[PDB]
Formats: structure tokens, C-alpha cells, sequence
């Protein structure tokens, strides 16, 4: 599904983003926004690879979750990247925070420091009650 912004700004503080390793709210709305449009079923393939990004948070399987057809891929959400499709985003949210836990936290995305790092993000959060 195509999530509308406040809509899936209470969707994300409910599943305990807000916050998460010292991520707020607007920064994750900013990334989901720019990797996938708030789009759960988003998936773009990679030739260069060949990995996918999948669900909202475009998620690769190169390294978070199994689609199988990846080479010398891992799984470190231990998921089938078929969850990271669901409209429930519960998924795609436990394996966003498995990301955040590494180092990088948030910058593990590329897409959140050209969009996101550095910039008033309020916006994305705006009267949606969060």
C-alpha cells in the first residue's frame, strides 16, 4: 500500500520508531518518503549486483533479507524479503531497527544523507499528531 504521511507517522511511532538508537520520527518519515514514496510494495532491482530493495524503507537483500536469487547474499533481519512487501509494516520496521543497530545507525541509507542529514526534516511530521 501507498501509506499517507501522517497516516504512517502514527503507524511508526505506534510500532516504537520515534526515537529508536536516537533516530526521531521526521528522519524515518524522510526516509521512507524518499526510498520508496511511503510504498510497501516498492521494489527496484539492482544489475549492477544483483540485489533488490524491498518495502518501504527499501531494504536490501544483498545483506537484511533472503529473496533467494541474490549471490553471496546474507540475511541479517532473518526474513524472506516477501515480508518486507507486506501492507502491515511491522516487518519492515523490526528490520529497519535491525539496520540502525549497526554503526552507521541511520546513514546506512545513502538516500537519507542526500535528503535527510543536515536539513529541517519537521515536515514530514507535521500535524500529524506525533
Amino acid at each position: 500500500k501507498v501509506f499517507e504521511r501522517c497516516e504512517l507517522a502514527r503507524t511508526l511511532k505506534r510500532l516504537g520508531m520515534d526515537g529508536y538508537r536516537g533516530i526521531s520520527l521526521a528522519n524515518w518519515m524522510c526516509l521512507a518518503k524518499w526510498e520508496s514514496g511511503y510504498n510497501t510494495r516498492a521494489t527496484n532491482y539492482n544489475a549492477g549486483d544483483r540485489s533488490t530493495d524491498y518495502g518501504i524503507f527499501q531494504i536490501n537483500s544483498r545483506y537484511w533479507c533472503n529473496d533467494g536469487k541474490t549471490p553471496g547474499a546474507v540475511n541479517a533481519c532473518h526474513l524472506s524479503c516477501s515480508a518486507l512487501l507486506q501492507d502491515n509494516i511491522a516487518d519492515a520496521v523490526a528490520c529497519a531497527k535491525r539496520v540502525v543497530r549497526d554503526p552507521q545507525g541511520i546513514r546506512a541509507w545513502l538516500a537519507w544523507r542526500n535528503r535527510c542529514q543536515n536539513r529541517d526534516v519537521r515536515q514530514y511530521v507535521q500535524g500529524c499528531g506525533v
